[PDB]
């Protein structure tokens, strides 16, 4: 795992591509936001598979593997578009799971490159509704059926994402004991979005428990509290995050950047109050 | 720098992007290649802009600055379609320099994005000799006449990333010293492509200082081999960001043992190898890299029990 690793990444030797998996630098946007206060993220662009999400794929697969769920050798079975997909990938290369993924023809070819390249086996469903570059609800469905219809033939262990509480425990285990540590104890604030929501939840319940003083945000687009963001403000920060700090993210960072910046200049918090949010993904996941 | 650094990114605060460039991890491809012997390689694709020109971008900014010949605020300027381009954009955002672009309108526009996306001022320049997909000597050129040009106005500092030493320093300073730490002196052989070749003169002259038996090798695609001497068939091939028909201006010959000739369906195969055996998703040029290395690795001219070290030079998703 992350939490007992001897590993030493700076002056020794790193194992597997799952010892590159979390302990990621928490930088400061020190240019971004000259103050009062500080705003600081987790770098979890520069993960394996360039998203938070190697975090909660590692978990996802090695708790299947701990419990008997998942056996060695056999096969994974998941319904997604985005960056799980890539997450559970890479860990599956690693471990040697066959792994399958069922996404809507809907998506760009685009969005199956690296996780054809890390090896998924992609199946692309028929849209029942939508169009080429829009994937609706009953194309998500489809897609579902599809991969319900493989794991009762095979038997593959299906990762279940949204229900899966190994999500959440990853960052209550990693993410959250990182920033306390990389803080050293000094965090106003914590925020972030929500897609499962394992972020948000495992992060925001490990920092409560260390301080429960700290303000854990929902960032929402159109816990203590939600910050709200539109299209314009996440497309703004994050080409302000790329001017300022040479770092291309992508738009779920935009949000975070836009959300913490509002948090700051609101006075919720005191003057010199330290914030820290999450850089999600690398731009180069997206399309134009 | 990168050598001076109190820095502990693990367990405190990051300073800024600058910080994230250097000390990647050198990882153990020991499912690609379970023995006999041993397959590292250091993940370049870490760094901020997910290449190792980080590494050559830092260093020829941080050179002029130190010089005296770059001064605070003032502009930067590049000919680049490529990694360089955004290794100087997130480095000059950081230090506050305006950086201008040029490149040829021939590039798809895909190359332009990262650059941009880190305040990188893209200059698009008409062909001469090309068509949209072919970017010719002549298309070059003109992106560099344009640049000039604008020099001329503007008085920026040119990168100049060919012929500019601090390339190679960068490699001797930080990627040499960095392997020989994280292999606590254990290494038989050291391995990469050249475009610059600032990556391959830079480390290998650390290397072959701390022990002058381990032996370097250039990747070559085959059929374009002018380090190795051989006539160049071939000038076209996959390996981007490498394999030039020239002998780099920055080479030198006192650091090399040989090269190793590779095929593009070998760069190819060993870009998915590494994918489906060991979960890194790597650029063209490390497909290269890899089956060079496992070449050497099967070819017996070595120990059996060799130690072979290589690069992941960029990510796939920059392609
Ligand atoms: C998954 C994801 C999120 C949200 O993370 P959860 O832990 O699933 O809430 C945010 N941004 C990006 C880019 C993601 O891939
Ligand atoms: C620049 C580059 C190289 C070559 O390294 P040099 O130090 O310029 O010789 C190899 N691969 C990629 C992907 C590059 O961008």
């Amino acid at each position: 795992s992350m939490t007992e690793s001897t590993v030493d990444r700076i002056n020794g030797i790193t194992p597997s591509a799952l010892d590159l998996i979390g302990n990621t630098p928490l930088i400061a946007l020190d240019r971004l936001w000259p103050g009062p206060g500080r705003l600081l993220a987790k770098c979890e662009f520069l993960n394996p598979t360039a998203s938070l999400k190697d975090r909660s794929s590692y978990y996802m697969i090695a708790k299947a593997k701990e419990s008997g769920q998942l056996k060695d050798g056999e096969s994974v079975i998941e319904v997604t578009s985005g960056n799980q997909g890539g997450g559970i990938a890479c860990v599956t290369a690693v471990m040697g799971h066959p792994f399958t993924v069922t996404m809507s023809k809907g998506n760009s070819p685009q969005r199956a490159i690296m996780m054809n390249a890390l090896g998924a086996n992609v199946i692309l469903v028929d849209q029942v509704t939508g169009k080429p570059g829009n994937v609706t609800a009953d194309d998500v469905a489809a897609a579902e059926e599809t991969a319900m219809k493989i794991r009762e033939e095979t038997n593959a262990y299906y990762v279940d994402q949204f229900n899966n509480p190994t999500n959440c425990l990853a960052h209550y285990e990693t993410t959250g004991p990182e920033i306390w540590r990389q803080t050293n104890g000094r965090i106003d604030a914590f925020l972030v979005g929500c897609g499962t929501g394992g972020c948000f939840v495992g992060t925001s319940k490990f920092l409560k428990e260390k301080n429960p003083n700290v303000r854990c945000f929902v960032v929402e687009p159109e816990y203590n509290d939600s910050i709200s963001v539109s299209d314009e403000e996440a497309i703004e920060y994050r080409k302000l995050l790329g001017q300022k700090e040479g770092l291309f993210c992508g738009f779920t960072t935009g949000g975070n950047i836009a959300a913490a910046i509002k948090l700051l200049k609101s006075g919720q918090l005191p003057k010199d109050a330290w914030v820290v949010t999450i850089l999600c993904d690398s731009g180069l996941k997206y399309p134009e």
